[PDB]
């Protein structure tokens, strides 16, 4: 199923395990909010064990990140992270409308199954790529394009995320915003 443009108009610990098509920029977003800084050169499938420390609300939280990988080969080892989880990042690419196609598809259902009743942030990663030459014009030749704001947002609503939001790893830009909604999610 590939997606069709234009069709829409004291410390708290929590564990917060990120899930979404291999290459959507997982690891680089934990990478980037645990570190400050994009790795250009070197990235590991799924990110060192991490503990995070956060600030929300006036709140203390320790975050663990559970990074997964994207790629259909590891489905049957992925759900071993499920276990007591208190958010869930799902990610898609900005510059992959078909990796958005694979959140109803693939993602949901397999967040819901094992994570049932768990909050779910829909991220839109790689938004530096929305306006992007090379992406417009290689998306272009498949009648595709960048995915549209409009469009998270549908799907953020159809799947009953908590919340939906965008950033770039790659330019920082709502990084911290998409860690601080997680844990807003995984304290309510
Ligand atoms: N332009 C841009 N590229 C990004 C961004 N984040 C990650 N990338 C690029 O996307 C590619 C995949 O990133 P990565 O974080 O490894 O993806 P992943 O989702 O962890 N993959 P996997 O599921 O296989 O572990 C890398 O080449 C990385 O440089 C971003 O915000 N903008
Ligand atoms: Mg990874």
């Amino acid at each position: 199923h590939h997606h069709s443009s234009g069709l829409v108009p004291a410390a708290i610990r929590k564990k917060l395990v990120i899930v979404g098509d291999g290459a959507c920029g997982k690891t680089c977003l934990l990478i980037v909010f645990s570190k400050d800084q994009f790795p250009e050169v070197y990235v590991p499938t799924v990110f060192e064990n991490y503990i995070a420390d956060i600030e929300v609300d006036g709140k203390q939280v320790e975050l663990a990140l559970w990074d997964t990988a994207g790629q259909e080969d590891y489905d049957r080892l992925r759900p071993l992270s499920y276990p007591d989880t208190d958010v869930i990042l799902m990610c898609f690419s900005i510059d992959s409308p078909d990796s958005l196609e694979n959140i109803p598809e693939k993602w949901t259902p397999e967040v819901k199954h094992f994570c049932p009743n768990v909050p779910i942030i829909l991220v839109g990663n790689k938004k530096d790529l929305r306006q992007d030459e090379h992406t417009r014009r290689e998306l272009a030749k498949m009648k595709q394009e960048p995915v549209r704001s409009e469009e998270g947002r549908d799907m953020a609503n159809r799947i009953s995320a908590f919340g939906y939001l965008e950033c770039s790893a790659k330019t920082k830009e709502g990084v911290r915003e998409v860690f601080e909604m997680a844990t807003r999610a995984g304290l309510q």
